[PDB]
């Protein structure tokens, strides 16, 4: 086997890595890194080759494509540089110091974020999804765990990670989505539906949902009553819990969470709900 990207001499030649770890999964890792050249921080994503006992290399190279795709938008994240050794690629991203959004889902920084923040970020979701999607490319992962910003004090702007599940429309439903965590699919890929660009716009809904309830929207006692209030589009719109939330918000949260996918509005529709078109 071969290597491809730069030599792995070169990123300790130019990088020096932290004890900082952002984020651990099953085959990649997040680690902080600072350029010795300038000083400036990065993310660096290694991500194994061999996955299961497969070679995941040529996915890998997608990924990078796509984010090679969309650098020119500011809503997804920046590729810097890539490197590589003989288990790992490694991805020097733009380093989102604000963190997840999943963090203002919470209750305890509850009091902290406003609806007039909330319509800001959630034009700015919008406008990096109708982004991918004017180029053919379904997400296909947008929980809040995927969703970072540049800053939180104050609030900075959203930057879309994580390109591991985009594939292009009209795709099959393969193994790999029905696998994501139970709380964020969408009914489509319950039934093995073929996934459709209204799958992401599903997605917005929850993070719009999650960020002024601060509350998961189908999560059940089970994982499979999750799946019984998803299939069934069981959602909470209560009075208790949708007291101090605008009833423009309420109607674009029920124009997404729709059991038919093809109900759905695109995002260049969603750009254009009352509920967005506040003068800041
Ligand atoms: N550039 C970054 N800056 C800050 N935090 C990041 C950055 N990239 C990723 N993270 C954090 O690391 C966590 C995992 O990274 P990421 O979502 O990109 O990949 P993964 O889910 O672990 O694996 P895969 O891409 O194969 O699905 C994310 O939840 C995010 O919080
Ligand atoms: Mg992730």
């Amino acid at each position: 086997e071969n290597l491809y990207f730069q030599s792995m001499e070169n990123f300790n030649n130019f990088y020096i890595l932290t004890s900082k770890e952002l984020g651990r999964g099953k085959f990649a890792v997040v680690r902080q890194c600072i350029s010795k050249s300038t000083g400036q921080e990065y993310a660096a994503k290694f991500l194994k080759k061999r996955r299961r006992g497969q070679d995941c290399r040529a996915e890998i190279l997608h990924e990078i494509a796509v984010l090679e795709l969309a650098k020119s938008c500011p809503r997804v994240i920046n590729l810097h540089e890539v490197y590589e050794n003989t288990s790992e690629i490694i991805l020097i991203l733009e380093y989102a110091a604000g963190g997840e959004i999943f963090s203002l889902c919470l209750p305890e920084l509850a009091e902290m974020v406003s609806e007039n923040d909330v319509i800001r970020l959630i034009k700015q979701i919008l406008e990096g999804v109708y982004y991918l999607h004017q180029n053919n490319i379904v997400h296909l992962d947008l929980k809040p765990q995927n969703i970072l910003l540049s800053s939180i004090y104050p609030l900075g702007d959203i930057k879309i990670v994580d390109f591991g599940m985009s594939r292009k429309i009209g795709h099959a439903c393969e193994l790999r989505e029905i696998m994501g965590t139970p709380e964020y699919l969408a009914p489509e890929i319950l039934n093995y539906d073929p996934i459709t660009t209204a799958t992401d716009m599903w997605n917005i809904g929850i993070i719009a949902y999650m960020l002024l309830t601060h509350t998961s929207p189908f999560v059940g006692e089970d994982n499979q009553e999750t799946y019984l209030n998803i299939s069934q589009v069981n959602v909470d719109y209560s009075e208790e819990t949708f007291s101090s939330v605008s009833q423009l918000a309420t109607d674009f949260i029920q124009s997404l969470l729709v059991k038919n996918p093809e109900k759905r509005p695109t995002a260049e529709i969603c750009l254009s709900h009352s509920w967005l078109q506040q003068w800041d």
